[PDB]
């Protein structure tokens, strides 16, 4: 609905970012589309130490405020990560960490680039009477030259978009439980199904707009958060707003709300048994916008549809259910053949970690949450 502000095309995604800020901002608009051009030439700290402190009382609007964010975090891991090879800020400056983190504080976000603002909020439409497709669609912000981000973070969208066409059949299963449905509910279970199987088909194209070498040398060090980070072991300082240093975790997709969701729906005990998989993945809600945190609290006090299906000795209704669950777990075998690809090898390729955000293990962490989907199914 409105109150979970779940868009009906792009789901969970802010629907048409805004791209400009009031004039006001224009300093703070500058830095962040040269981010490329200004860290290269050694003067990205510098212009960011030349800035004023500017209120954020002329952000009049959500979207306005969304933005925002998007700039200043990205800003900010231009300043602390700098030219990405180890040379590291652990104090943000007052002129930005303080509208930054009011900004944050106002939106319920912690003070750090998260998934929502870096693809969820991330993107426009080239030509807005043509649809949601790649080649219709840009980033609006990057770190590096040649980083890939406009494939990583696109490709991303792209595939949360289709997934979240089966948010849409959500309120279908439950008023089906409710109401002793067996024909739409398992209709319902097979359309959800057929979502999360063309987003695996959205994901094929992450090799087209993402190369080895820039994800795992360049995006990924200005990606990375300041939580369990030995380069900054007890956090990174907002100077002006808090007087110790705070740790946040970097961006992920465990900060996804559409993945999380469809776990919870399933009832695939994600966040529970655990354990580190299962905390690493409820911290991550704390990442998540507010109302997007509240849905995925509110799916949790719904019936149980897996209980509903393991007691009805119905076999097309358990061919169903199985169907969405087989659909994650082929999105999350083929995730682990692109961390291959994207982490490990190249990984290799240097003169058995590579953490992982927030310190975690990353290998462990994905065959945990796979191997946890793959026993959900009622038959193999
Ligand atoms: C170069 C491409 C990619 C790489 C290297 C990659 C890597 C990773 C890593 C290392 C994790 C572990 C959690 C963390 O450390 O933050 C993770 C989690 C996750 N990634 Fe990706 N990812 C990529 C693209 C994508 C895409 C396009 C999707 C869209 C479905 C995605 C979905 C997820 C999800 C949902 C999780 C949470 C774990 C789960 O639910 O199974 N990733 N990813
Ligand atoms: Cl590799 C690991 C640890 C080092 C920093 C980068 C994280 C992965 N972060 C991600 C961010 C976004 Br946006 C989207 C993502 N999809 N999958 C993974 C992911």
């Amino acid at each position: 609905s409105k109150e979970y502000h779940i868009d009906e095309e792009v789901g969970f995604a802010l629907p048409n970012p805004q791209e400009n800020l009031p004039d006001f901002y224009n300093d703070w608009m500058f830095i962040a589309k040269h981010l490329p051009d200004l860290i290269e030439s050694g003067q990205l700290r510098e212009r960011v130490e030349k800035l004023n402190m500017l209120s954020i009382d002329h952000l009049t609007d959500h979207k306005s405020q969304r933005l925002a964010r998007l700039v200043l975090g990205c800003i900010t891991m231009a300043y602390v990560w700098g030219k990405g090879h180890g040379d590291v800020r652990k104090v943000l400056p007052r002129n930005i960490a303080v509208p930054y983190c009011q900004l944050s504080k106002k939106l319920e976000l912690p003070p750090i680039l998260v998934y929502a603002d870096c693809v969820l909020a991330n993107w426009k439409k080239k030509d807005p009477n043509k649809p949601l497709t790649y080649e219709n669609m840009d980033v609006l912000f990057s770190f590096r030259d040649g980083d890939c981000s406009k494939g990583f973070f696109l490709v991303s969208l792209l595939v949360e978009i289709a997934a979240a066409s089966a948010i849409k059949v959500i309120p279908t299963v439950f008023k089906a439980m409710q109401m002793q449905e067996r024909d739409t509910l398992l209709k319902a279970l097979l359309e959800i199904a057929s979502c999360l199987e063309k987003a695996l088909q959205v994901f094929h194209q992450i090799h087209d707009h993402v190369n080895p070498k820039a994800f795992f040398s360049v995006l990924r060090i200005y990606l990375s958060g300041w939580k369990g980070n030995p380069q900054l072991s007890d956090g990174l300082v907002y100077e002006g707003f808090w007087e110790d240093p705070k740790e946040f975790a970097g961006g992920s997709a465990g900060q996804s709300s559409v993945f999380q969701c469809f776990d919870v729906l399933l009832g695939i005990q994600q966040t529970a048994g655990g354990g580190h998989a299962a905390q690493f993945l409820q911290d991550m809600r704390r990442y998540m916008p507010p109302a997007h945190r509240n849905f995925l609290c509110s799916l949790e006090s719904n019936p149980s549809v897996r209980e509903f299906v393991l007691s009805k000795g119905d076999a097309g209704l358990r061919e169903a259910y199985d169907a969405c669950v087989k659909a994650l777990v082929s999105l999350r075998s083929y995730h682990l053949q692109i961390v291959t690809k994207y982490i490990l090898i190249p990984a290799s390729q240097q003169p058995e970690e590579a953490k992982g955000t927030g310190g975690t293990d990353l290998m462990n962490f994905l065959k945990t949450v796979r191997s946890t989907t793959e026993k959900s199914l009622l038959k193999e």
